[PDB]
């Protein structure tokens, strides 16, 4: 079954299939076997293409730095079994990408489209939003504190906070939360082509009304920036502007909620850390990097090789699919000691949670700023937080992490 495939089928099924990601003691041991035994090897299971699994921190940095060699755009950047990639190419008119977002793009296209928002996402630009993001965090902290010491931290709090922040960055009204939750939770959640096609049409007509509006009535927000952008003396095609609004909102919602949940499971299991964080606010930034390392919400992205190459003495033929495991890179013993412990003091924390390379998460500065402001508002409000039952994690090999964290808390 592709004779170059060496990973034992049991490990291979555990790392690829979506089931095992709902449980950390299923998936982290398998990846640990891989890093210790077959750090970069080929797996081929039934229903999927052969693929190399880059499990080492150093190999994920190296593949991600070379877009000329390992392509986003040639195959599906998302891990789908053949069956599914097929249904998708139907929906998508031949090509393995459901919308034309930055992740489906190789440079120079990618550099141009990414270029349009890149500086709006840089730290200095993101500071303008601070009074707003603190207003949103206080409303969300209040909501949780209105419970008498019990709630699901996700579905009662962290589900809405990251969506409110990305709605404000885009310029979408507070009142359209229903439709944005429908976009990220229902339509892009975890005949069908007939209903796909007219549902994306309805969202595109909706966003289209904002593009037109920002073109006569400009505001400082991402919709206005991209509406009014022009590449070669012409406005960006509506397909790319609307895929960009969708890419930011979906890319920015679940990853930030999941990492905030991850932080609460880590502090609930390690009360010495809550106490440490409460006594030195300077440590919140440290807690945010550790929550995103430890949680690793994006479990993988894919790459297709554009030439025969060699990484860690392996000979990657042209056309080979490669899986990038951000969870395995964040627990590589060559970079981190006791990588399974949640430890907020961990420094330096050079995790690959936001990726590395050309496609490195555009929203990383916005994601660290809104998680830091949320926790600065929340931690002083709590005397304690503990889990009241097991977190429920999403079974998915793409964006998973906690979906339910039932907690008990005492107000300060
Ligand atoms: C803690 C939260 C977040 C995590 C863990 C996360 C993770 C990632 C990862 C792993 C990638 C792939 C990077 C690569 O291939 O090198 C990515 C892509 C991306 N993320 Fe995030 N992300 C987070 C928050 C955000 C936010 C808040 C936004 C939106 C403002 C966002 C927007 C994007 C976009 C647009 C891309 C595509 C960039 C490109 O292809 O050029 N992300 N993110």
């Amino acid at each position: 079954m592709d004779a170059r495939a060496t990973i034992p089928e049991h490990i291979a099924r555990t790392v690829i299939l979506p089931q095992g990601y709902a449980d950390d003691e299923v998936i982290y041991p398998a990846f640990k076997w891989l890093r210790d035994e077959q750090p970069l090897a080929m797996a081929h299971i039934e229903g999927y293409d052969p693929m190399w699994i880059a499990t080492k921190h150093a190999d994920v940095m190296q593949i991600g730095k070379q877009p000329g060699l390992f392509s986003n755009a040639e195959g599906s950047e998302i891990l789908y079994d053949q069956n599914n990639e097929a249904f998708m190419r139907s929906i998508s008119g031949g090509c393995p990408h459901v919308i034309d977002s930055l992740t489906s793009m190789d440079p120079p296209t990618h550099t141009a489209y990414r270029g349009l928002t890149l500086n709006w996402f840089q730290p200095a630009s993101i500071r303008k939003l601070e009074e707003n993001i603190r207003r949103i965090a206080q409303a969300s902290v209040q909501r949780l504190l209105d419970f008498d010491g019990e709630c699901d931290f996700m579905t009662d709090c962290a589900l809405y906070y990251p969506l409110h922040v990305v709605m404000t960055a885009l310029g979408v009204p507070e009142d359209d939360e229903p439709l944005m939750l429908k976009l990220t939770q229902d339509f892009f959640g975890v005949e069908a082509a007939r209903r796909f096609h007219e549902t994306i049409a309805t969202f595109y007509d909706y966003f289209n009304g904002f593009t037109v509006d920002r073109r006569s009535c400009p505001k400082d927000d991402v919709m206005s920036l991209l509406a009014n952008s022009k590449l070669d003396g012409n406005y960006i095609d509506d397909k790319y502007i609307n895929a960009y609004y969708v890419a930011i909102a979906t890319a920015g919602h679940d990853t930030t909620s999941s990492s905030s949940g991850g932080a609460i499971i880590g502090l609930s299991r390690n009360p010495e850390q809550l106490a440490l964080a409460k006594s030195d606010p300077a440590l919140i930034p440290r807690l945010v990097d550790e929550a995103v390392r430890w949680t690793a919400p994006v479990k993988s992205f894919m790459r297709t090789a554009l030439a025969d190459t060699e990484v860690r003495g392996q000979n990657i033929k042209r056309g080979d699919r490669i899986m990038l495991s951000y969870p395995s890179a964040n627990r590589d013993e060559e970079v981190f000691s006791n990588p399974d412990e949640f430890d907020i003091t961990r420094f330096p924390n050079r995790h690959l949670g936001f990726g590395w390379g050309a496609h490195m998460c555009l929203g990383q500065h916005l994601a660290k700023l809104e998680m830091k402001i949320f926790f600065e508002e929340l931690l002083p409000k709590l005397k304690s937080v503990e889990l009241s039952g097991p977190p429920r994690l999403v079974a998915t090999n793409f964006v998973g992490g906690p979906k339910n964290v039932p907690i008990r808390f005492t107000k300060a």
